[PDB]
């Protein structure tokens, strides 16, 4: 409907796939080269389907900051026969406060969904089902089961992916350049 929205779905419509674990269906944000994101508690194993193709995984790291605190980011690797276009120069590179924010969800429950989420606060620590979790993104929309790995984006940054929510509000993981450093 404007230029979020248009970022936004030129997001979606290169950089992202259907990931189904044990755990569910999941928006997937792929990054560069095979690489990937999903949240941490999709516990993504030895294969993964990626839109409903049995894919054996490479590698996947469960990202911890220095404190050895969760981060609720799990990178994976593909044994995909394709790329992803390169968007690492769309991350921020430090921690920060946002305006005008759109969360974009891709699955078989919610295809092309796209929810204006307005002002995004730099929230920091949050206890997300239990785990202390570090760099979290807040946001005050009703966000709902079905939207975890959904895409944060404003005009010309890629911020976070969808972690959780407390029925009121809604929480992101940071996406930060220094995570894809290859």
């Amino acid at each position: 409907m404007g230029p979020g929205f248009d970022f936004a779905q030129a997001i979606m419509k290169k950089n992202t796939v259907i990931a189904r674990t044990e755990k569910g269906e999941f928006t997937m944000l792929g990054v560069y080269d095979r690489v990937a994101v999903i949240p941490t508690h999709a516990s993504v194993g030895e294969i993964i389907y990626i839109n409903d193709v049995e894919t054996r995984v490479l590698d996947a790291c469960a990202l911890r900051d220095l404190t050895d605190t969760n981060l609720e980011i799990t990178i994976v690797k593909l044994d995909r026969n394709q790329k992803f276009r390169d968007i690492r120069h769309f991350l921020p590179r430090c921690e920060d406060d946002y305006n005008d924010a759109v969360l974009s969800v891709h699955t078989s429950k919610f295809p092309n969904m796209y929810i204006p989420v307005g002002q995004v606060t730099n929230y920091g620590f949050l206890n997300l089902g239990g785990t202390p979790t570090h760099r979290i993104l807040m946001y005050n929309f009703p966000t709902r089961a079905g939207q975890c790995g959904g895409v944060v984006t404003t005009t010309g940054k890629v911020i976070g992916i969808h972690v959780g929510g407390n029925g009121a509000q809604g929480f992101a993981a940071m996406l930060l350049h220094s995570y894809f450093t290859d």
